[PDB]
């Protein structure tokens, strides 16, 4: 039993076809964790992750599940403890970004981000307390939009992450009685299908400099001069589902390589 | 000189048939201000709020509307332009409270808190950037309990304001191109019809005291051994509404008299 290490435990991830949930995914399972890797849409993608965990000696399964639809949360907790026999680990990554400012934002376009990121989270959560094994671990995801970083038309986002924030921290205290900690990792921005889609809000006149360049702007917002990568936030999630993470509990980390 | 009033300004309120909405109401009439009382269901409430107003020098009319609708949201400000002429300060007050541990939070406990506290202020504040004049105030309401005050089975609740706190500090961004400027109220336990719902949860070991010692603990949570009442958060919403609370834009003030 080498320290760090998740041999024996099981280990759920939502959105790990690809993006940042793919490299926690992978990583839990170089771990030793067995993985569940939930998609909605990436079919393939996820298949591809199973069998890189497969690969490197460990055992995952690709689950469906519309984390928007609590119904199907419960069906992807109740499939996952089917095929493992047990749960352990619950990371909740799903999620969508947003721009537009206030005065033009709808009521659909609020329920499409509030729906994913911050209900279907909460959810997670709720479904994860109900199936974890007594000492587990269960981490959220935010952003460094929330608190930290202060961006001109993204009121919707930032608020959907803000309420996860707040989530955590009161959920350690029910999750307790469990000895389940729950954290959240707030990244800035990684390198992903989502940063390239959003990158040019980001950046006053983004849209005029190339999308190359503006990766590389994002890269100087850190005093390290380089990007944030998936593997960053895998490397923190690995720690706080750890043995050794217990005493972080309760916690938002922001994952902005000292940008903020 | 007469510091922060508001004479020839007019002002909405929403959720002010009663409580902190109430009290705000009456103080920005007190102020000098025109308001437009909203309500959901207290009509009597409401009229003894605008007769408090006329009564101190002002003119007020009540607005019915269901603020977890966002087309009745938008006929308000309609209507409270329409009778006006103008709307120059937004207060978005309306809430509800809710507990629970996470493993029984269902659905529909959901909605009804996230519909009304982050859904409702997202739209109200939305409405309010499109009908406000040039100069002009919106105010939130968040909680102590999303970021200062850390509560058991109050994870919900945590969250919508916590979305709300995020919410504020962008909005005070885009808000900005009409030089409006956003900010939230964060009170602690304020002695209203909502602190019965909450005393036994705030204080330690709350439901072994009777409802009059719980509010004598809450009194004593404060370094200032008083509670807190709907007049100390109308304070400080005037003062930020004035002219000379510009400057506090895009933040959160937690009001607790000390308790965090
Ligand atoms: N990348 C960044 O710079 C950054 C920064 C801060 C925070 N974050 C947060 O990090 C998390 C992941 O972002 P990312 O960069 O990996 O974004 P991404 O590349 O767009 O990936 C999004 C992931 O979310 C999943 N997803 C989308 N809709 C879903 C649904 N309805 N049900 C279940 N899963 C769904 C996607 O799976 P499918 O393709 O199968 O639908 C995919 O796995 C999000 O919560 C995001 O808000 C990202
Ligand atoms: N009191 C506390 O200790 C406390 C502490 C922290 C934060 N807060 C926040 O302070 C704000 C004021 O709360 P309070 O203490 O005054 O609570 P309260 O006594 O329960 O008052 C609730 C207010 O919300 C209005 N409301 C409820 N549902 C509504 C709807 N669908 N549409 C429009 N208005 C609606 C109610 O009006 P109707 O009766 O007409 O429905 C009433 O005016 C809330 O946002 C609450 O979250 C309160
Ligand atoms: O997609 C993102 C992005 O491109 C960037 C970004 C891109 C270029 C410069 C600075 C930031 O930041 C993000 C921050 C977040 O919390 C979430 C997503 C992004």
């Amino acid at each position: 039993y080498i320290p760090g290490r998740l041999d024996g435990k099981v280990a759920l991830v939502t959105g790990s076809g690809r993006g940042i949930g793919a490299a926690v995914a992978v990583h839990l399972g170089r771990l030793g964790a067995k993985v569940v890797v939930n998609y909605a849409n990436s079919t393939k993608d996820a298949e591809k992750v199973v069998s890189e965990i497969k690969a490197l000696g460990s055992d995952a399964i690709a689950i469906k599940a519309d984390i928007r639809q609590v119904p199907e949360i419960v069906k992807l907790f109740d499939q996952a403890v089917a095929h493992f026999g047990h749960l352990d680990i619950a990371v909740s990554n799903s999620g969508v970004v947003s721009f537009g400012h206030l005065k033009d934002v709808t009521e659909e376009e609020f329920d499409r981000v509030f729906s994913l990121n911050t209900r279907g989270q909460f959810f997670v959560a709720r479904e994860a307390y109900r199936h974890l094994t007594e000492g587990g671990r269960i981490v959220l995801t935010s952003s460094n939009t929330s608190k930290d970083f202060s961006v001109p038309k993204h009121s919707l986002y930032s608020g959907s992450k803000g309420a996860v924030d707040s989530f955590v921290r009161i959920f350690s205290k029910d999750c307790g009685d469990k000895k389940i900690t729950v954290n959240a990792v707030a990244p800035g921005g990684t390198v992903t299908d989502m940063f390239h889609e959003v990158s040019h809000h980001y950046i006053p006149n983004g849209t005029s400099y190339t999308a190359e360049q503006r990766q590389q702007m994002a890269a100087h917002a850190s005093p390290l001069h380089r990007n944030g990568w998936p593997q960053d936030v895998a490397n923190v999630v690995g720690f706080l589902v750890s043995k050794e993470g217990e005493w972080v509990n309760g916690k938002v980390l922001t994952l902005d390589g000292g940008a903020a």
